[PDB]
């Protein structure tokens, strides 16, 4: 099976997001647990827990179909002692919300060095900021996205998400998610189904279709290598339908959220409609 949906607004309550996400008739859904650019928020309250509980279940979205996005403030990989342990201590919380609502999955852009330190060291604190969160939380796995590679981004080779993975040492709850907008931003093509399958080779061989727990689903405005982060609607941009046709039908990316961050979010029902039309079989 595949799961569809789309990054939905929380605002209002986190219960609002399952019921947004069953308005649009997605089978998937991502949001965020709290505001996305405030440091901390108030504790889950039993009734808010519960409230989103039912409503998951309400809606048929188990807690293999849901994925969080931790917030903007958070660089596991920060030079600065201080701001390092500011981001673990964001970090841990936000995994204990996940925890706390049921979830199992957390989604989170690795870190930036500020050319400050070498991009392997900020990769090893990365790695040991997910060691420290999962010593500290349990059943749920931290999900590294691939980024376009802004700044002093890292996440944007998959050679990155691979040395993280390396040093975290429990493996049973890390992953990755592979945004296609970053991606094709940062240099892997997507425009065919032919350059698909090189790029998904490379990924293979640096990180591993074992690790894959999530697809953010996005079209790119900005141009192949460009590093540039800017979504586009399904085939709008520059990868176009294609890529995505050729997810639909490839059985690597089954039984995880693969998750619309489309610019355009009043044709996210048409976007998930389109992708499990993608399914059906088609005669000869
Ligand atoms: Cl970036
Ligand atoms: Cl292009
Ligand atoms: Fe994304
Ligand atoms: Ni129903
Ligand atoms: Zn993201
Ligand atoms: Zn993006």
């Amino acid at each position: 099976m595949k799961y569809i949906g789309a990054h939905v607004s929380a605002a209002g309550g986190l219960a609002n997001a399952a019921i947004r996400a069953a308005e649009i008739d997605a089978t998937a859904f991502a949001l965020f647990t709290k505001n996305q650019r405030q440091w901390r928020a108030a504790p889950l309250t039993t009734q808010t827990i519960d409230e989103f509980k039912a409503a998951c279940e309400k809606y048929h979205y188990t807690s293999a179909q849901i994925l969080p996005h931790d917030s903007y403030l958070i660089n596991l990989g920060h030079p600065v002692t201080e701001a390092l342990e500011k981001s673990r201590d964001a970090f841990i919380d936000e995994m204990q919300r996940c925890e706390q609502l049921g979830l199992s999955l957390l989604n989170f852009h690795p870190g930036s060095h500020l050319m400050q330190i070498s991009e392997e060291d900020c990769l090893a604190r990365i790695a040991e900021s997910i060691n420290i969160a999962l010593d500290k939380t349990q059943g749920v796995t931290a999900v590294i996205e691939n980024t376009a590679g802004q700044g002093s981004n890292l996440g944007f080779k998959f050679e990155h998400l691979a040395a993280i993975i390396d040093g975290v040492e429990d493996k049973s709850r890390v992953g990755v998610c592979i945004d296609t907008c970053h991606a094709f931003a940062a240099g892997y093509d997507l425009r065919t189904p032919a350059e698909c399958e090189k790029t998904f080779a490379d990924f293979a061989r640096t990180v591993g279709f074992k690790y894959l727990r999530g697809m953010h689903l996005n079209d790119a405005k900005s141009t192949f290598g460009s590093r540039v982060d800017r979504h586009h609607s399904l085939g709008e941009g520059n990868i176009g339908h294609d890529a995505f046709r050729w997810i639909m039908q490839d059985d690597r990316f089954d039984g995880i959220p693969l998750i619309l961050e489309t610019i355009n979010p009043d044709i996210w029902a048409e976007e998930i409609a389109w992708l499990k039309a993608q399914q059906t079989e088609k005669a000869v």
